[PDB]
């Protein structure tokens, strides 16, 4: 039991958040069918299976906001889910945070071995960029290499890449950290593929990405500052991971810095943030609005 | 001479084109292990798409990019391929490792974002005009890297390693097919994939290249000497791997190397002299010493 009913989510919302979810997995199921059943790839469909699929959603949700063909769109929210997925399998190695769950069930480590985990995730990072640039992806060309360019500049060594790195360098020195450098590192670490997922929707119109990067930033921030919050206050059977980490490995996270009370209202702070980002749009984008409350109110 | 100068002056490009996007990057340990892992080489792969796009006569400051992709792409591989939980090799290229002179973690991430920075560097603009070879270039390069092609050979070599019987010469073919004709391949057909040109031909030299280089490879492992293959060598026998010498013993093994040359050359032949230096590179595949 999530407690989501609790919630009050808006029905479009629910139903549309849904729909997507069911959505990436049929896709999923519909790409890996075509490869070989060896372990390797059995660790691909474990990894991609579940989550919430926020991702996704973004790429879908603001794929309909600028009037993208959801048929198109489903690829380009597969990618980011595939990128999303290797980052989590890489991330829960024992060289890195070494976690034997998430989602509810084992790791791919640890249902395999680490060397299925390593070439899994290596696989969906490539697989990522195969879903961007296949032809199903836009009409346009010029869309597909700019999805993929953008793609690789969030997620490599400028990006996600980077934002990992200087996270390490902060576990192992168990180094204090100023709001801003938890900020820089949130960025690039957690910031950078919603903000590819958010601002997709207006690629794929060859649309101005301004308002949904805006968005994207302040919703990032606040998805990293409830996951912060998750990891002090939830529940290991709702979240699906092991909670209480943060501290152990001497992480300054918000909630370390700024208080529960304060990152919470910071939080809320950042709901308006980004549904005032969304102004232009208009009522259009309130599927949006009420991603940026369930961010902040989920249980998971 | 002029095969011999054309790679060296196709090493040197690659070297500059790595040192000028690295040093856009972050000055931290995981750069610095991207181009500690990128250093090196004999630029192969690099030269196949440099080569073949001087065969569609693609300018040589457009190739540049699809070149120093692949070889960021093939660099990736080897640092996660030395992994402790892999092939666990402590030197590559005559230098440590990045988990030897770093750590694993490192290692990993290094790997991670050079598989990303060569998708950045074939989708960049500079790659082509054209936004469809640009897409083009991708699509096929994350077909030939995945679960489907480079990453299947290894999974393949990794499942070899407790198979309950040896290897079939059909078997060490189709694993080689994706362990390493799948990035030989896409480096081969990048000059007809810019020019939008029909790729046959290409694919066919490549695929024998691909096999011929890999018995070479083989052969070296058994025959060659560490200082100058930069790597350790008698692996495959440590490991109980069944490789082409392993089946073919060396005489056979030399033999088909070089009837593979032959196959090489001749598909090239609707290119005329053109394709020359392609005939060359085919010649060194098999004669080289590292
Ligand atoms: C493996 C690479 C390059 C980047 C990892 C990016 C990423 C999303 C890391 C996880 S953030 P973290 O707070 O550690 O996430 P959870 O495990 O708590 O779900
Ligand atoms: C890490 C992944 C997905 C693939 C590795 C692909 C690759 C080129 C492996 C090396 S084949 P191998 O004979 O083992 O190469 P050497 O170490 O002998 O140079
Ligand atoms: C970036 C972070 C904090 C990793 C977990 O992301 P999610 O909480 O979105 O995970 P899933 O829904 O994909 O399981
Ligand atoms: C695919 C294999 C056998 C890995 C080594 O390839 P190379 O022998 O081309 O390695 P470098 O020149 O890049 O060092
Ligand atoms: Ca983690
Ligand atoms: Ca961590
Ligand atoms: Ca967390
Ligand atoms: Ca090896
Ligand atoms: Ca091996
Ligand atoms: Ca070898």
């Amino acid at each position: 039991d999530l407690g989501t009913e609790n919630l009050y989510f808006q029905s479009m919302f629910t139903q549309r958040l849904d729909a997507a979810a069911a959505a990436v997995q049929a896709h999923f199921d519909k790409v890996l069918a075509a490869f070989e059943p060896l372990p390797i790839v059995e660790a691909m469909a474990h990894a991609t299976s579940g989550g919430k699929r926020l991702r996704g959603f973004l790429v879908l949700e603001t794929a309909r906001l600028h009037d993208i063909a959801a048929g198109e769109a489903i690829w380009s929210a597969t990618a980011i889910e595939a990128l999303h997925a290797y980052s989590l399998v890489h991330d829960d190695l024992p060289c890195m945070d070494n976690d034997d769950m998430r989602r509810g069930q084992p790791t791919v480590h640890k249902k395999w071995d680490d060397a299925t985990a390593v070439l899994a995730g290596d696989a969906l990072q490539t697989l990522a960029f195969e879903l961007v640039t296949h032809p199903g992806a836009s009409a346009s060309a010029e869309v597909r290499a700019d999805l993929a360019l953008s793609l690789a500049r969030a997620s490599g060594a400028q990006g996600m890449v980077l934002g990992q790195a200087l996270d390490i360098a902060a576990e192992t020195a168990r180094a204090p950290l100023s709001l801003d450098e938890i900020t820089r590192l949130q960025q690039g670490k957690t910031g950078a593929l919603i903000g590819w997922s958010a601002q997709a929707g207006a690629r794929l119109a060859q649309a101005d990405t301004a308002a949904l990067k805006r968005y994207a930033q302040a919703l990032g921030l606040a998805f990293q500052i409830a996951d912060d919050i998750l990891d002090v206050t939830g529940d290991s059977a709702q979240v699906g991971k092991a909670v209480g980490k943060d501290a152990s490995a001497g992480k300054a996270t918000f909630v370390s810095l700024l208080g529960l009370d304060a990152a919470r209202a910071r939080a809320m702070s950042l709901i308006d943030e980004a549904c005032d980002s969304l102004a232009t749009y208009g009522a259009k984008a309130d599927t949006l609005r009420e991603t940026a409350r369930f961010v902040v109110r989920r249980t998971h």
